[PDB]
């Protein structure tokens, strides 16, 4: 695995929180299968006042088989498999987005990229992945109200390949930076299969 990438659109408007905000997302490889754990330092995000949301972003060649939340609850079956299932509406807590199923409109893969990682001032590398069409699934959880470190654990089967980008994104649905965009942070790592 590569070294950790972290970016955010957090700017001067957030005082001595700007850098804690930038570094809140981290990803660590754990183990024909890939397993990794995502940690969100929600400390300075004020989620308990007005909630946030998180995003898990998966590449081509990986298929989520298991996802466990910070309460060690297996929430895999909570996510839609059809993006147009009525259980996938904007109100719902667990949402799923897929490039195969659509790119544009509110539940479209590109729209959700734009509203998640796109907003986290992604470096050139993260943008290569999106632009090089190397990513295909987004898993989303609304209503994050925690104020501590949340850890999720994800397992996925390698369906195809050597390069495996893993991304995660957290943001506020209310607090914005100085250009009026939701404060949004990202962490990513490249896993290479030798
Ligand atoms: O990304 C998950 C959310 O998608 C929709 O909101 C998006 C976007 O994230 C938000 O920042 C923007 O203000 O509006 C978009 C839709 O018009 C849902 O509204 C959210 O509840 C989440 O599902």
């Amino acid at each position: 695995q590569s070294p950790l990438i972290q970016t955010s659109n957090a700017d001067y408007k957030s005082g001595k929180d700007q850098e804690k905000l930038r570094t809140s997302v981290s990803i660590n490889l754990l183990k024909g299968q890939i397993q990794w754990k995502v940690t969100f330092d929600t400390s300075e995000w004020s989620f308990n006042v007005k909630h946030g949301g998180v995003y898990f972003i998966l590449p081509n060649g990986l298929d989520l088989t298991k996802i466990v939340d910070n309460n060690q609850h297996d929430i895999t079956a909570s996510f839609p498999t059809d993006i147009n299932d009525y259980r996938n509406s904007g109100q719902e807590k667990y949402r799923f987005f897929s490039s195969k199923q659509g790119l544009d409109n509110e539940n479209g893969f590109n729209s959700q990229w734009n509203w998640s990682a796109g907003q986290a001032n992604p470096s050139e590398t993260v943008n290569s992945w999106k632009s090089g069409n190397r990513l295909s699934k987004i898993y989303f959880i609304n209503q994050i109200t925690d104020t501590t470190e949340l850890t999720y654990t994800l397992t996925a089967k390698v369906t195809e390949q050597q390069s495996f980008p893993l991304l995660a994104v957290m943001k506020s649905f209310t607090y914005t930076n100085s250009k009026s965009t939701e404060v949004t942070s990202l962490g990513a790592r490249e896993i290479t299969l030798e």
